[PDB]
């Protein structure tokens, strides 16, 4: 096993192999903090994320096993991927800290939206990569459900990777499909397509499409643009209070996207209209959206791969903290790094 060295960063203790040098904090999330480092084996800067209290409870323990098993499965250019996984522990009884290594990106999509003037070619390329990674993710039977700007890491090259959890260093509600906020409790993959549609609209206009103050106000803003739900959608709503409140609204017609997004590429307006429909069954899928004329300059059917089937059976099991702890330890030991290009 490699040699480790210890240091304190942000009132935290980091124990990492010697190969990673010059640790520098980037940001923090709710389940871990991220540092930039120099990988002496490759000469590249990487990103090292120390999980916060990985095995403090059953919930934390399962979440840790979930992220590790998921990340180990993600092998795609537009999806965050694992370059290395390490723990300072040399035994399972010592096992209590988990680190994850990945490529170091340039910034979040909030920082690229901060400039507020993206060229239409920037939107084609950025949204094409999101959709490309989303097709891979959705091919694994995986739904993201929390897509938002902080989840899109980009380099100055404009190359994009989808992150499972971004840096909290944006309410999230602004990018959630309406069914989620209705608590439908069983979502199509197209819930992510709705999020993508909300992101693309921001990149084009420079403003939040649905900057709602809460969940009801959010649904009210959505209704203004897309219009009141049709009779065939109201049938599918079981909650009477939900139906009653949606029906009891004053009712508004669907706005013409050509007007609200005037000045934008007409091919982008058509794509948005196919993404932001209330019926999840009618929303364009990631695969179909890649074939949209808006992406003619980047689309390649032979270079948009799918993922192997991902087994999420463990999600229904209720196990003890030590069982989740040992399975995670098993996944750390079984890790095989990808070959350096
Ligand atoms: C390594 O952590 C993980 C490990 C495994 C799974 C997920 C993660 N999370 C995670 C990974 C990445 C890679 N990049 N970024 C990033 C966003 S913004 C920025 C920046 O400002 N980069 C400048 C400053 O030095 C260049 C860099 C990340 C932010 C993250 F939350
Ligand atoms: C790189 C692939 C990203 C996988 C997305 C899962 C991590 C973000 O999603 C998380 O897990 C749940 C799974 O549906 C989501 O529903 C929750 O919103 C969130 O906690
Ligand atoms: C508040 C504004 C009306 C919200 C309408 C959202 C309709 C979402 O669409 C629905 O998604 C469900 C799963 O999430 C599917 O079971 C339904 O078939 C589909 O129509």
């Amino acid at each position: 096993r490699p040699t480790f060295y210890r240091q304190e960063l942000n009132k935290t203790i980091w124990e990492v192999p010697e190969r990673y040098q010059n640790l520098s904090p980037v940001g923090s999330g709710a389940y871990g903090s991220v540092c930039a480092a120099f990988d002496t084996k490759t000469g590249h800067r990487v990103a090292v994320k120390k999980l916060s209290r990985p095995f403090q409870s059953i919930i934390h323990a399962k979440r840790t096993y979930r992220e590790l098993r998921l990340l180990k499965h993600m092998k795609h250019e537009n999806v965050i991927g694992l370059l290395d996984v390490f723990t300072p522990a040399r035994s399972l009884e010592e096992f209590n800290d988990v680190y994850l290594v990945t490529h170091l990106m340039g910034a979040d999509l909030n920082n690229i939206v901060k400039c507020q003037k993206l060229t239409d070619d920037h939107v084609q390329f950025l949204i094409y990569q999101i959709l490309r990674g989303l097709k891979y993710i959705h091919s694994a039977d995986i739904i993201h459900r929390d897509l938002k700007p902080s989840n899109l890491a980009v380099n100055e090259d404009c190359e994009l990777k989808i992150l499972d959890f971004g840096l909290a260093r944006v309410a999230t509600r602004w990018y959630r499909a309406p069914e989620i906020m209705l608590n439908w409790m069983h979502y199509n993959q197209t819930v992510d397509i709705w999020s993508v549609g909300c992101i693309m609209a921001e990149l084009l206009t420079g403003r939040t499409l649905f900057p709602g103050t809460d969940h009801i106000d959010q649904l009210k803003l959505i209704l203004r643009l897309v219009g009141t739900p049709g009779a065939e959608l109201l049938k599918k709503i079981s909650s009477e209070s939900a139906r009653n409140y949606i029906q009891s609204l004053a009712q508004m017609p669907k706005m013409n996207f050509a007007n609200v997004f005037i000045g934008a590429n007409p091919l982008a307006v058509d794509l948005l209209e196919k993404m932001l429909v209330l019926d999840s069954d009618k929303r364009i899928t990631a695969a179909q959206a890649l074939a949209h004329a808006y992406f003619a300059q980047y689309h390649d059917p032979d270079d948009e791969p799918v993922a192997d089937p991902y087994d999420q059976s463990f999600e229904s099991r209720d196990l003890l903290i030590d069982e989740w702890k040992s399975l995670t330890y098993d996944e750390v030991i079984s890790f095989v790094p990808p070959p350096l290009d």
